[PDB]
């Protein structure tokens, strides 16, 4: 399990924690076009834990492997974990973030919205609205850590925008290097990195985009075409893309996928 500590932060260390986020939920044997893939659904451990630190505690996130999903975290509530889990949640989150808790789920634990960027955005609003960087991650934390749940109004919010935040900062960073970049250029700006139609793009589009590259037989550097509807920074359409820029710039971790060239 990794853990990251937000407010002391760096450019520096938070590549150092997508590295060994990767390592954690990456196939050991399987490579394509020279890139890591996620491994299985089926391949123990189910989860691999993320702690995100910061001065008041610690957030304890439960990332399925396979896909890596964000099925729910836990925090401190009046001096035990706390469990805060999506209305379609898998049913073992709960006791993955807070280790042996068999509670029936309450207004302090349910989420009221499903695990989607749909879901987090009815309560955070439009994703490409909130900065990711070190500032806004840190600020939703401080917001939420340990407080009263049953707050619609400033809880609820706050979280959807931790969520959103931290999701794409995790995960989405964790599979594309292009998003990973992007916020370590915008890392302490208040502002933070607000994610373009191409960080957009990538994020609807992560098994397709593996997919498309996994069906290359060509060896070396190739145009590889895109799967429809992705856009780059500009908004206009993204239609192809070169082997090496995917591999060096876009993507970081592809989906799980059999891959002719290794």
């Amino acid at each position: 399990n990794i853990v990251f500590d937000v407010e002391n932060a760096t450019p520096e260390t938070y590549s150092n924690f997508l590295t060994s986020l990767r390592e954690a939920v990456k196939d050991k044997k399987l490579t394509c076009h020279g890139m890591i893939m996620a491994t299985t659904l089926t391949e123990q451990p189910k989860y691999v834990l993320v702690d995100l630190k910061f001065g008041s505690g610690t957030f304890t996130l439960a990332i399925r492997r396979g896909n890596l999903y964000l099925e729910g975290y836990s925090d401190i509530y009046n001096g035990k974990c706390r469990y805060r889990i999506f209305k379609d949640s898998e049913s073992d989150a709960q006791e993955t973030v807070c280790p042996g808790d068999k509670s029936k789920p309450g207004t302090q634990n349910n989420i009221p919205y499903e695990k989607s960027y749909k879901g987090m955005e009815s309560k955070g609003g439009a994703r490409t609205k909130l900065g990711l960087g070190k500032i806004t991650l840190k600020s939703r934390m401080g917001k939420i850590y340990g407080k009263d749940a049953t707050d619609q109004k400033q809880y609820q919010k706050n979280e959807a925008e931790f969520l959103l935040i931290a999701v794409q900062m995790v995960t989405e960073a964790s599979r594309f290097k292009y998003i990973e970049n992007k916020v370590k250029a915008k890392f302490d700006d208040a502002n933070g990195y607000q994610p373009d139609p191409k960080a957009i793009s990538l994020e609807k589009n992560w098994d397709s985009v593996s997919k498309v590259i996994a069906k290359v037989g060509t060896s070396g550097d190739s145009t590889v075409t895109l799967p429809g509807d992705l856009k780059d920074e500009n908004n206009k359409p993204w239609t192809t893309a070169t082997m090496n820029d995917l591999k060096n710039d876009i993507m970081a971790l592809l989906t799980h996928v059999t891959c002719k060239v290794k």
